[PDB]
Order: C-alpha cells, then structure tokens, then sequence
C-alpha cells in the first residue's frame, strides 16, 4: 500500500532520502522533478511538517525555500527557535501542480487523502529516525495526515495534542501554514504572524 515497499529499513536520513528519490507511492513522482526529502539532522527534538515542496522546492531540492520559508523563518528567529536544530519535511514529498497561461510561477494542487496516506509511510520513517520531542503541523493537509482527515486547524490553535498512532508519541502542535501569512489585509497578517509565534513557542516549551 502507498510508498511502504519503497521505504527501506534504516534510520539514515540520507538513505531514506536517495530511496524517496526512487518511490513511486503514488504519481506524483512522474510530474514532478524529483522527490524533496526532509532536511535537518536526527538530533533535532523539534518537527516540522508542511504539506507538500512547493515550485521553488522542487528544484531546489530543499523543504521551505520560497516565499513562505521566508516568513517562516522570521517567524522561528522571533520564536527564538534555530531552525539548523529543527528537522523540516512536508507530508507529500513531491509537488503537485499545474500551470496557467500568463502564470509566473507553477501553481500547488492540493495533495488529496489517498496520496497523504500513499506518502505517510516516509512521515513516520523520518518520525522513527528523528524521535522529535514535537511535531509542528503547519496548515490542514500536514496536520490532518497525522491527527484525522476531519481535523481542522483552526479549532485547536495553541493546543498540545497527543494521539496514540504517532511513533514515540511526540507532543504534536497544528498551526497556520506561513503561505496563509503572506497574504490579506495587514492587520490580519500581523495579528496571523504573531499567532503563529506564540504557536512555535508551545512547541518549543514541550
Ligand atoms: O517545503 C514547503 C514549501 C512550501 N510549502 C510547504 O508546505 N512546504
Ligand atoms: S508523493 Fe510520496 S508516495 Fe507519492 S511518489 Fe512521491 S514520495 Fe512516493
């Protein structure tokens, strides 16, 4: 089922990065340019998880490179957090997208449930190599992927959850996802900003 058969037994980050870089769990991969696996060491006690590499991702080859990446780490440096020390993945290692005429960019296509769970089989891999301390779900498709596909984010905002199916029962924190930050009336984005903040301040205080 899913990406099972092409995640090895190993606890190497690099290992299981050069395998992504050969699953065909689900068909993102053909699309796409190459897998993006998490980045980060398994020292780090703090996890993030966003939904899926984005444009700038994809070629780069790196998790949170592009506009949100940016406001996340103005929002990890305001927290107090060195992402260095963080591990940083997405729940769905390859983009999915499509293109519009006169577009400046590609455009994300939300990762549906079935390739969400196609693709966990790496999430927890990269969860049994890491042990984090905590787990950061940034936006709905992340945190649904390990909390419930009915679980919705905006309900348990600053809230430590924990769940009996997740390796190591880690402390587990949803929140915004910073691409919802760069966007809206500035009022809102400030109030968003400082929301997620306070958010990465819970889990680092885990
Ligand atoms: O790595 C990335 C970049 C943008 N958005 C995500 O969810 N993940
Ligand atoms: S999105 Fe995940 S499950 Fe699908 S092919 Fe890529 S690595 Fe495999």
């Amino acid at each position: 089922a899913g990406a099972q058969d092409f995640v090895p037994h190993t606890a190497d980050l690099a290992e299981l990065a050069a395998a992504a870089g050969e699953c065909r769990g689900c068909g993102l991969y053909r699309d796409a340019t190459q897998a993006v696996f998490g980045a980060g060491g398994r020292s780090a006690r703090i996890m993030m998880i966003g939904e899926q590499p984005g444009d700038k991702e994809d070629l780069a080859g790196l998790p949170f490179v592009g506009p949100a990446g940016r406001l996340l780490d103005r929002a990890l440096e305001a927290a107090d957090i060195d992402r260095d020390a963080l591990y940083v993945t997405n729940a769905v290692k390859h983009f999915k997208f499509t293109r519009a005429a006169g577009g400046k960019r590609r455009i994300k296509k939300t990762p549906s449930r079935t390739e969400v769970v196609a693709c966990r089989p790496w999430l927890i891999a990269e969860m049994t190599s890491v042990e984090p301390d905590v787990v950061v779900l940034l936006g709905a498709t992340a945190a649904k992927a390990l909390l419930g596909n009915d679980f919705r984010v905006t309900q348990h905002r600053g809230e430590v959850l924990h769940v009996d199916d997740v390796p190591g029962d880690p402390a587990l924190v949803a929140t915004v996802h910073p691409s919802s930050l760069l966007r809206g009336p500035k009022e809102e984005r400030e109030s968003a900003f400082a929301g997620l903040v306070d958010d990465l301040r819970v889990a680092a205080d885990v």
